[PDB]
């Protein structure tokens, strides 16, 4: 049993149980786990207003609940790290201590009167934690909040701050009841300490239209903040420095590229699909793995629905997957001097902005569908090697029993698509037959790699709403 | 001032100098670091003795350097778990404490009375580290080891049982002396607890031939050592289950392909040369980094060479990455059905193999000069398209500014190889000029490629030797 205003310590040893054991009421209730699942790369200020958006109720305007997020932000001592990235192991941002309590603070948007707390002040500097318990404290006190909370060491003056003790050994109970008597319990069965020590220690030791307006809100609101994990692989150096070499790469090596030697130019075209499949697709296996942890622990709250994180995700990642590609075309057209017009160069940039497309959404699609990104990568590749192997520019005799399989690659259709941009039907060349004319037309090319595309899309839907 | 037989800690906060403050003299004095560098692919026992092998003097026979070592770890409580992988956090292993315990023996071996210990209980459970402060005060006590040790934070049972307890605040010098006598000392100064608490929570809140032999041997036993490694390093199914996949997918592509057809089987060559260029290349730009920081701490005891450590790890390459590309040519070969012959096969063979040790060669050189694994990663991708667009295979009319490349890439050399094996010098096939008799011997394409797998691995030595 917990009073309000309580402030509750769970103490036991590692699986003595603690994390087990910790609609109106659960609407009310925030949880905060050990991880700190949330987003790099936007600041402290932007994630909490975010959080605040998409949990608050609609009744509430956007500005004061900016206002209220501010506040919040404010009553838990974040104004200095405010202006600084949330960060991770892997991008320097704010500290432990600033992390874990702008983790409290995404549960304390929803104003929670039962806040559970599973291990905040482990992994982190006395003097860290020393401050987090302080601020605890002073929200289980002054604003009355029913705080249990669960330690798995406590320091002395942590130790001497919560109003209750609830002791856990191997699943069972010890002791429940305020930490100052606890020791007198303790001596009353004839427990006494050797040596002057922290009680904590011995207790270780003894232990309709309403609904499309959400969902275009939350879609944009998602997307907005995808948009700064998006901008990160945007201005990649080493992603951007291998964009350029290849681009400097192909104006070299095809330097005013004439019509005459057809071999040239279908090769420049292969390599191009090549490059343009394999890059988005291994981009986009790795996402869904990496974020599917955070966007378990934000759909179990119930604050947004998969299909508007979807939409979300795509709508930021369209941008990034669409920035590169079309500067790549924009380069290399003018280097290697492709077929001259303003027409067939949008003609040719649309069709390659629609393969990397297709290949982002296989890749999502195969990171979705296998829980583990390293085996999704090895998917991915074994599948885009497949694809390029059967493109019709390495082998011109497929044998007859497997031809289904040239018709089911993406990079195929994208170099008959360039090949058709960059020579037509092959009057003005007219081997060729085969390799320029082709047994699939333009538009049915087209319509195929858009069909495969949103078919990408949908199985990576249906994966995520397997889970 | 610390005696020998008296268990010395040094305690303080974070950033207060701990770290900092920790030839027969180092000879005879074991540092341990918080990091655990150890590999994770080699057992407890199997690492611990291989340690033996390569720290203890000439002068002393292998099998009672074995039986030392086993002495060793069953001193140190090693017993239950000496058949049982060290692992780390990708690959289950050992427990904190266990791997701890192993670290420490590391440099238990070589018997040091002086044995500092830079913060070695910090981040374990509370029942592995009074374990670990059990073993070490009972080796400081019994064996008479001056231990000079630092922890973060102890706890009671833990804080209880140093002889002598040194203070650091912000690099200043607090207290020294024993630890009982801390609380009087701190007492007389006008500092008394304000409740039961552990009293190291309170210090922390006031705060020529002989010289071949053994080349010879330590290159043995760091190959043997790392053959453990090899073992697993690539043979995860994220990489054999690709490799065969490419296998049966290029057989099945160019089934029974026949040799009226050039271009199929040109291409096939050409994608065989850029799955085998690529692939070694990515493995061995990965290796390096991983191993740089165990690397530095095993050199900075002199235990072994640089020279030997290159050898050993060259030779366990050599003898990883030949199984996988002999399987996928003994594949390749029957399924497509090329030239017949068995000296065409060892030919075709032995210029493969050769062809992914100077891959290999490659990727250890840009791994040695980036001392980032994604930079150096990025890197071999670019520098391997580089070498793929001028194989000769994708751009026939190559402008003479950049030529150059495809005289210092490898792709077409291994081309050049492959198609010269294939088809010979084109007498019976006679774009056949260009693309079968091209401009580079057969042997001077070999010259080169022995050449440069030989100065790939110099200028990875050459790296090493400036860091
Ligand atoms: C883009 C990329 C990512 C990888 O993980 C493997 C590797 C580095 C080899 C690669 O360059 C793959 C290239 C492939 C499949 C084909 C090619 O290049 O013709």
């Amino acid at each position: 049993m917990i009073s309000p205003g309580e402030f509750m310590a769970v103490l036991g040893p590692s699986g003595s149980g603690k994390s087990t054991l910790l609609k109106q009421t659960l609407k009310r209730t925030g949880f905060v786990a050990q991880d700190d699942l949330l987003y790099p790369h936007l600041t402290v200020r932007e994630t909490l207003v975010f959080v605040a958006l998409l949990r608050l109720p609609r009744s509430l305007t956007r500005d004061v609940k900016l206002r209220a997020a501010e506040s919040v932000i404010s009553e838990l001592g974040l104004t200095k790290c405010e202006n600084t990235v949330v960060g991770n192991t892997f991008i320097r941002g704010i500290s432990g201590g600033e992390r874990k309590r702008v983790s409290i603070a995404h549960e304390l948007l929803i104003n929670p009167s039962l806040l559970v707390l599973d291990e905040p002040t482990s992994g982190l500097d006395a003097t860290a934690a020393l401050r987090l318990v302080q601020t605890l404290a002073g929200l289980a006190h002054g604003k009355g909040k029913t705080v249990v909370t669960s330690i798995h060491q406590p320091s002395s003056r942590v130790f001497q701050m919560f109003d209750t003790v609830l002791l856990l050994s191997e699943g069972k109970c010890l002791f429940v009841g305020k930490g100052r008597d606890a020791m007198a319990y303790f001596e009353s069965v004839g427990f006494s300490p050797a040596f002057p020590m922290n009680p904590a220690d011995f207790l270780l030791d003894l232990a309709i239209t309403t609904c499309i307006a959400t969902w275009f809100s939350q879609l944009c609101i998602l997307l907005h903040r995808l948009l700064k994990e998006r901008r990160h692989e945007s201005f990649d150096l080493l992603r951007i420095f291998q964009v350029v070499a290849a681009s400097i790469l192909c104006g070299l090596m095809w330097w005013h590229s004439d019509y005459r030697d057809v071999h040239d130019r279908l090769g420049l075209l292969f390599f191009i699909s090549i490059f343009w499949g394999v890059l988005p697709s291994f981009n986009a296996v790795f996402t869904f793995p990496q974020e599917r942890a955070i966007f378990t622990r934000e759909r179990a709250s119930g604050m947004y629905t998969l299909s508007s994180y979807f939409m979300a995700h795509v709508l930021g990642s369209l941008s990034m997957e669409l920035v590169l590609p079309a500067s790549f075309l924009t380069f290399t057209y003018w280097m290697v001097y492709l077929r001259p017009g303003i027409v067939p160069f949008l003609l040719t940039l649309s069709v390659l902005l629609l393969y990397v497309l297709a290949s982002q959404g296989l890749g999502l699609a195969l990171g979705a569908a296998i829980m583990d990104a390293k085996k999704a990568s090895t998917i991915v590749t074994v599948t885009m090697l497949a694809f390029v192997l059967t493109g019709g520019y390495y082998v011109n005799k497929v044998p007859s029993g497997m031809v289904w399989m040239k018709y089911v690659s993406t990079t195929f259709y994208c170099y008959r698509l360039l090949v058709a941009i960059q020579y037509g039907s092959g009057e003005e060349i007219l081997f060729v037959e085969e390799e320029v004319i082709g047994d699939v037309g333009m538009w049915t090319s087209v319509g195929v790699l858009f069909l495969m595309f949103f078919g990408y899309r949908v199985l990576a839907y249906l994966a995520l709403r397997r889970i």
